């Protein structure tokens, strides 16, 4: 069992972690045979005995910067009082950071009626953040 994914080069220090701390975790996953980074393509290859093990290792390393578009009319539901809810969401989810971006009205490329929330984190952490977003946006009354 072998999987491969690309981690953008500016996120590489998150994937590897301070003195390899993060990649060390992915390596010590039982069942993982090997993890190799092809630095000229920023591609991790993870080799291992079962799929679950290789996926568990991918889980630590698969950093991304993904944009979620949040309806402007609902933005406050996700930010909270005392910017506290958005901080809890980042903290619970496990993401590294969210940037909420307000672009000048002249800036043409904008989904209409939307505020970009740009998360940096593992794919799984962003998935966690997304459920909490949707919960506060659409569900919670
Ligand atoms: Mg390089």
């Amino acid at each position: 069992f072998h999987e491969q994914f690309i981690v953008r080069e500016d996120l590489m220090g998150l994937a590897i972690g301070t003195h390899g701390a993060n990649i060390q975790q992915a390596r010590k996953v039982p069942g993982v045979t090997a993890i190799d980074l092809d630095e000229d393509t920023c591609t991790f290859h993870i080799y291992g005995e079962d799929q679950d093990a290789v996926k568990k290792a991918r889980s630590f390393l698969e950093f991304a910067e993904d944009v979620i578009q949040v309806p402007r009319n609902l933005v406050g539901k996700v930010i909270g009082k005392n910017g506290k809810l958005i901080q809890e969401i980042v903290d619970k989810s496990g993401v590294v950071r969210v940037r909420i971006e307000a672009e000048n009205e002249k800036n043409v490329p904008q989904e209409e009626g939307m505020v970009p929330f740009v998360f940096v984190g593992t794919k799984d952490s962003i998935a966690n953040a997304t459920v909490l977003l949707d919960y506060h946006l659409n569900y919670l009354k």
